[PDB]
């Protein structure tokens, strides 16, 4: 059963990953952001990162936090 | 610290990989717009069912199995 | 809090794929470097795993038993470390 997740406006999405609630994260690249649709939801929420340039990777650790590798800054942010 | 090839086959390009909770690991075979799938001990991976992939580039699997991937060109996360 | 911090890791270069594993270890494909680079949680330490050979790699993952995996994409291969 394929289904198309109701994400809005995505511009190159690359990274992603899924929360132990079935929330899907993904890094947005060509937007320079990371976007969180919630198991269910049809809004999905740009997350309160800054300074994004090229975001490639994402990852959600156990906690709730969220990681991002800001690829054309070289560096790896944490939102907590 | 022992370094093994996995065997999977004919892999163009592979860039997203996931690893679920029993080993099996996932790979968004992109240059073949295809995901592949490697059971823990297995020989010949298994394609996933998707239908219309274009240069995906991520994969992330939840607890329950269900299968989740960035479809880059096609602007679209797709879920199986 | 949406407080957001600059994980302390040295170097990177195009960093791709990050895996984040049950203790809190941050792994990254330091795809401009050919490694992989790891920090545990709230260390000034990076760990360069002895994946050999790797070629542009870019995505990571790491299981609960804590198995490293790497897509070595110009390789067109797939290695496992442990």
């Amino acid at each position: 059963n394929q289904t198309v997740l109701p994400f809005d406006g995505l511009n190159y999405p690359e990274g992603l990953a899924v929360d132990t609630q079935g929330a899907v994260y993904v890094a947005d690249r060509g937007n320079n952001r990371v976007v969180k649709l919630a198991a269910g939801s049809k809004t999905q929420t740009v997350l309160p990162f800054t300074g994004l340039n090229d975001p490639d990777g994402v990852a959600v650790d156990n906690s709730g936090n969220v990681y991002v590798t800001d690829t054309d800054n070289n560096r790896v942010v944490k939102l907590e």
